[PDB]
């Protein structure tokens, strides 16, 4: 493969400069590939229905997404009556695969939309961009098209001078990349939501459920494909809803505890929980948040399973 | 002990409002005990007087502290001086323990301070503080004073409705906390620079040199005298530096990094490498922080190694 990190970044690094729309359309032609685009919505009535029509000019110009998922999280805004009626799919995240209850957040819907992608490209992008250029969708194609060994390409980007990515991916996921899966330190935007694969890929693994699914796929990739077989594509700028540093504390643990999980499973961490700890201290889905406020110190607690989806390809009708 | 960080946060939080200076000085006088204040300082020529200034005030309401240490990186600014004419003792962080070579960082001067701390406290403080009230000096100082069992006390705050901390604090070692020391969860500002200890606890752990010493500290404390002794005390409002996030990152790191480490020595963390990559992958003292930029995609590479300072009291005394 590659013998650093440095050298990775590379040899896979590219600019959606190189990937001109009509000829990956042209491309994508010859080798008769499909692509479905895969919108996780939550709450997001005031961006989807931008992006539908975005993507949707892009065909004309250049036939690239054949299908249009949006998987709703049953979202109180109307987000799926807007992206309806601007020509999407709409799914609830909770009518898919329904066998399995009520969606466990972001990670969730994406699994379960593997159940009606029917494109061989599977292309996940976030349904809350505000200012949605039309690279945003087409530049990840760009190396899966025309890289030969390119399996999985991931996006990258930066805040409208220099960005390593929002609060969680410089503080959280970088730092234990660059610990635990240093082969994984090359990459801009490592927790992207935009990002795209064969569709075999995406139901071959399995995926972590709420915020920790990115870090997850991220980890199960490299393990599947290699890291040769990944790549990585400048969008240019990506103005992101900016959240509160409470809630991304959150997030944080999730995908702390994704990588606390995979440590456990390779056996890099054995006994989680520390011998001579009381169980009574222990409990992973227990999220202690100690805060200050102008009316004394509080203890924040915060309940989240941390639910693990089989590969699709198990639990689907073939 | 306690028996959740529930039961630890009701028992050990406690409000500066509680610990009136006056009552604190006698206290510390009926105990006969003595209080070191140092100020690990890199270029605060701007700050370190005011808080000096106050410490001295509040010894004329209060005595409280014994004795102020500057440990000085070498600034350039004249940080030396103001200390010096505001009437604080001043160190070079290079001079202490000098066997050991120049002073890698904050965690470092930290420790080679031990050698000159007289107190049988000792009180860390931040020099880079702004607005340094009363409080952000005594507040720690109640629960070591006025509760036996107590040895360590960390600050809890908030910016200027609820604050969890800083970026750092948030992102990294509430989350890493959380999974791997439950214990520490009800911590506010685990990271906070304020804290107080006994000197001989402070000289029986090893020091991390450099930004992970914060928590490396909060961690071999917790080993070594359980949670019971260990609280906070609300100070009230701190305002916050705004450190750019891309600083940050390698902050976060280190952090990490030390949290391995412990991992490693319990035996919770083994094969830290990857059974199967290759050695050109692998070095922890190498951080590579991917950026995007106007004019393209850039690999920054940093270098900091994590250097653990044994407890002084093996080398000392
Ligand atoms: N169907 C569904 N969609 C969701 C859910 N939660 C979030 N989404 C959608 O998924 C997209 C991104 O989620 P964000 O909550 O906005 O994530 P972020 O703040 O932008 O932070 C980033 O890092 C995360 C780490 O994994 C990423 O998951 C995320 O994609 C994003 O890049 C948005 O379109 C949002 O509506 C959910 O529970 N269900
Ligand atoms: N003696 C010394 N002091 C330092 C060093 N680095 C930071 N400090 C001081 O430690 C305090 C906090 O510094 P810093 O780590 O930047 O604070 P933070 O970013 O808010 O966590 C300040 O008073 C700094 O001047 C160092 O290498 N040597
Ligand atoms: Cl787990
Ligand atoms: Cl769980
Ligand atoms: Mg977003
Ligand atoms: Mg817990």
């Amino acid at each position: 493969g590659p013998a650093s990190a440095a050298e990775w970044f590379r040899q896979r690094s590219y600019d959606y400069g190189q990937f001109p729309p009509e000829d990956l359309a042209r491309r994508k032609r010859e080798l008769g590939l499909t692509v479905s685009a895969v919108l996780p919505s939550r709450n997001v009535a005031d961006t989807v229905g931008g992006i539908i029509d975005e993507i949707h000019a892009l065909n004309e110009r250049a036939p690239l997404i054949d299908q249009i998922l949006v998987v709703d999280a049953d979202s109180e805004d109307g987000t799926a009556g807007v992206a309806a009626s601007h020509g999407a799919e709409v799914y609830s995240e909770n009518e898919l695969m329904s066998g399995y209850g009520d969606a466990h957040g972001k990670g969730d819907a994406m699994w379960r939309a593997l159940s009606v992608t029917r494109g061989d490209l599977v292309l996940y992008i976030d349904a809350d961009t505000r200012d949605f250029r039309p690279q945003l969708a087409y530049g990840v194609l760009g190396p899966v098209l025309e890289v030969p060994g390119v399996r999985f390409v991931k996006a990258a980007y930066r805040r409208p001078e220099e960005d390593g990515g929002g609060r969680v991916t410089e503080l959280t996921a970088k730092p234990l990349f660059n610990l635990f899966y240093p082969e994984l330190a090359g990459f801009v935007q490592p927790l992207a939501g935009e990002f795209v694969a064969d569709r075999e890929l995406f139901c071959s693994i399995p995926f972590l459920t709420g915020y920790a699914v990115e870090t997850g796929i991220m980890i199960d990739v490299l393990k599947k494909v290699g890291l040769g077989a990944m790549a990585q594509v400048d969008l240019g700028e990506r103005q992101n809803r900016h959240q509160h540093l409470r809630d991304l504390s959150r997030m944080s643990y999730a995908v702390v505890r994704a990588v606390a999980r995979r440590l456990r499973q390779e056996g890099r961490l054995q006994q989680l929980r520390e011998p001579g700890l009381p169980e009574s201290f222990f409990q992973l889905s227990d999220y202690l948040h100690a805060v200050a406020t102008p009316e004394g110190l509080k203890l924040q607690e915060y309940v989240e399973e941390l639910v693990e989806r089989p590969p699709i390809n198990e639990v689907l009708r073939v």
